[PDB]
């Protein structure tokens, strides 16, 4: 997770696995009801404004390999190009939804917004997934 | 929750302690919603934590209704009731707004929010 | 809870929610035997040093509702005037106790010294509830 | 408990009801054996250097009521006076070993030698209550 | 674990043994599934950024002895000279995968790069005893 | 414990219960298999720094007073004087090892130094204790 920290410099703290594990525990898995699941890792998207690295988690905890795998399959899907539409250019879906830890520091303006951007693609992975 | 201005999640310990230690709402709505209640005061939550809260301890029957009523209790800045889309929209909004906690108009609006939402939790048990 | 901080300003943070079902789970009810709940509290009224909104649920989590109404009830009972008498009048009894959230403000010497009240004031209402 | 804080300041900060309801539950009752209880008390006495009240939060949560005012008593029977002897004058006694809350100020040296001191003789307490 | 702190300089915290524990029993041993696992502490070796010691704890725990010293002869066997290529030479195994405490201090360069370069050949370890 | 706060200076923490029963319950007793007690010892040496009472929490908690005894001993039997051998003249033995609360300020040097010894001393302790 992200937050601001008693100097407005952001601030990481990983999750506590906790309530990696509680979120787990206290719903249906993704497939019996996949909008529980998606409603929290939505929610959560926002409040722990989780890293590239926290996404791993959160989906590695609460999704089976297979559940996942579909997921980022959607979320690399729905990639748009600079011109608002949809594009399946390999280095420009990678760029948008990488499979491998990115480089994106989260201290610029590019780090943030593709991190931004990154929720939004996975957010959509999972909606699509569910459907 | 926000306390002085800083912002940390729930804890989902806490969450779930309060849903597993009281009934569900429609077996005793003023159990839970005096719970919420205080915790609208106490742990001064955002719009999302609004969300996670009447999303962990509400079945989504439940949480439809009370936002539903929330919404139904909107008013003006004269004080009188509207339901002028736009005005119900921008003080109970379903989407997540983009309100501001360290400016006076994002603090409003927030108090605002938890009037509301206690307000649709109580005309929703009843 | 109020405490001063690592730097010393005199700080709020909700109490836990674990503390107050611990409390719970680990003691009896107040009606069963009222003295190890109200050791408690008492306690808790020190160490913690609760706000009103602290106090309300510290009653609403361990106490009965009927249990907490006989205790609100004698915490007015035992509100005195300034000639240290008993006092019904509505409102000395509600500058003292009020029912209903009062905008004492804990960083000043009024509200600390209207909060030290109240915890008195509960912690009689809690015994007297009890004799 | 209290601690050294950045500023240099001793700084406070309630008991967990965990860490006692965990002390509580590891460990026999001290009528059962006194040993056991008392090797904790001792070393959470330094550990986390608890004010008067949190000794009262300690002994009230670990020990029965008939236990504490028996180690209460023992206590204050190993109050000794400027000429290393015992004194049983109350005013000596209870500025030494108060059964009601001092104002011992943990900012202050003579706060704190009152505190290392009202530790001392709640460990002697419960050493001589349990021979 | 190490994270990026207020004053600008990484900070150390110690693991909680319950993230540590979870970790243990919310998932199958290496050997019954060694990919979950992997998975696992590779991406805490990215969120929770652990010194040398940490992953010692971090080994100890999720892995029995044999699996252990099968990971760290792998991550031995991965060493690469000043030229990219594999070494055996001793001095330069034990300079980057050493079996006991180096002195790596994570505020200088020398220090984190020692720290990357060490998880690096742990996670190359785990996934060639892996299979 | 000990550690830097975000702050930037050696500040002091209570052992949480949580971790003590955790690490007790998660392994066998020392009499048992000596090796996983002292690893696991060994390991929060260093993690978490501990201050002498700290040590004694740790020890207590995960020890009956039979084995902290032996390992007590064995520490002790293992201090060094100042020339850098096996001294065992009781000044010396109880400046490195104190069995009494000893005046040890880990905001100073000497304070932190003391530490340090008597931390790699009770290791020695686990580890002899140990091999009997």
């Amino acid at each position: 997770p992200l937050r601001l920290g008693g100097n407005g410099q952001l601030q990481y703290w990983p999750f506590s696995s906790s309530d990696l594990y509680n979120w787990k525990n206290n719903n249906p898995s993704f497939s019996e009801d996949p909008g529980k699941l998606t409603a929290l890792i939505e929610s959560v998207l926002t409040t722990h404004q989780p890293t590239w690295d926290d996404c791993q988690q959160l989906l590695g905890t609460l999704l089976t390999g297979e559940e996942k795998q579909r997921v980022l399959l959607e979320a690399r899907k729905a990639v748009r190009g600079n011109d608002g539409r949809p594009t399946q250019l390999p280095n420009e879906v990678d760029a948008a939804f990488p499979l491998e830890r990115p480089d994106w520091d989260y201290t610029t303006t590019e780090g943030r917004n593709h991190l931004v951007l990154y929720r939004q693609l996975l957010l959509a992975g999972l909606q699509n997934a569910g459907r």
